[PDB]
């Protein structure tokens, strides 16, 4: 069972997936040096105010907020997308200490966390079916950076007591993922993978320039949440990120100069 420690975590999950040492594994180092702006980059279409939150739930890898998928309710369209790409979940990566936590990295800063909205393309009709498709899944990146409160995820972390361990859940019904957005959607661009198991190279990551702060307070209890469940022995859901992959034969693409 795989996972993040030392004798399940990234270096071994080649050995039950493959694709882990493929050509477009995620997350990568943003050089932004070297990204070149594109001008034929469509700006971001991110249509959330419909959206139907669920569950929140204790994965045993993160937690996640699921959404109400069976219709075009929350999705993501333009920027480097054809097509429509519904929310699914959104969830997030963080580190035992601020200075590690985001998969992603800018010129090889590590931010404190990182937030996925992960959405999957509607022409494809369910997401088991997008996660075998190149095309098939959108998934738009956020860093987190520790400072001031972001008002938006109090919601969320109010009620992570309730799902301590992995398998827990409880009903989050009504919380707008509006209020996770930094003020500009520019972004970065390229075509890459899941970061966890099964890895899959199915994934137009969309990663915004502009990080949203959270304050200490906040974070903290994100590493109050266990990888374990209930009953077992404690240990800590922190340094739950993938570390930077090759980059191969890819381009990143810039939004804006
Ligand atoms: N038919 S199926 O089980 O392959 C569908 C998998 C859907 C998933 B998988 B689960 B669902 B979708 B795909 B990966 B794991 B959970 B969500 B993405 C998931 C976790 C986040 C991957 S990341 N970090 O790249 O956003
Ligand atoms: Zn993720």
């Amino acid at each position: 069972h795989w996972g993040y420690g030392k004798h399940n975590g990234p270096e071994h999950w080649h050995k039950d997936f493959p694709i882990a040492k493929g050509e477009r594994q995620s997350p990568v180092d943003i050089d932004t040096h070297t990204a070149k702006y594109d001008p034929s980059l469509k700006p971001l279409s991110v249509s959330y105010d419909q959206a139907t939150s669920l569950r929140i739930l204790n994965n045993g890898h993160s937690f996640q907020v699921t959404f109400d998928d069976s219709q075009d309710k929350a999705v993501l369209k333009g920027g480097p997308l054809d097509g429509t790409y519904r929310l699914l979940q959104f969830h997030f990566h963080w580190g035992s200490l601020d200075g590690q936590g985001s998969e992603h990295t800018v010129d090889k800063k590590k931010y404190a966390a990182e937030l996925h909205l992960v959405h999957w393309n509607t022409k494809y009709g369910d997401v088991g079916k997008a996660v075998q498709q190149p095309d098939g899944l959108a998934v738009l990146g956020i860093f987190l950076k520790v400072g001031s409160a972001k008002p938006g995820l109090q919601k969320v972390v109010d009620v992570l007591d309730s799902i301590k361990t992995e398998g827990k859940s409880a009903d989050f019904t009504n919380f707008d993922p509006r209020g996770l957005l930094p003020e500009s959607l520019d972004y970065w661009t390229y075509p890459g993978s899941l970061t966890t198991p099964p890895l899959a190279e199915c994934v137009t990551w969309i990663v915004l320039k502009e990080p949203i702060s959270v304050s200490s307070e906040q974070v903290l209890k994100f590493r109050k949440l266990n990888f374990n469940g209930e009953g077992e022995p404690e240990e800590l859901m922190v340094d739950n990120w993938r570390p930077a992959q090759p980059l191969k034969n890819r381009q990143i693409k810039a939004s804006f100069k």
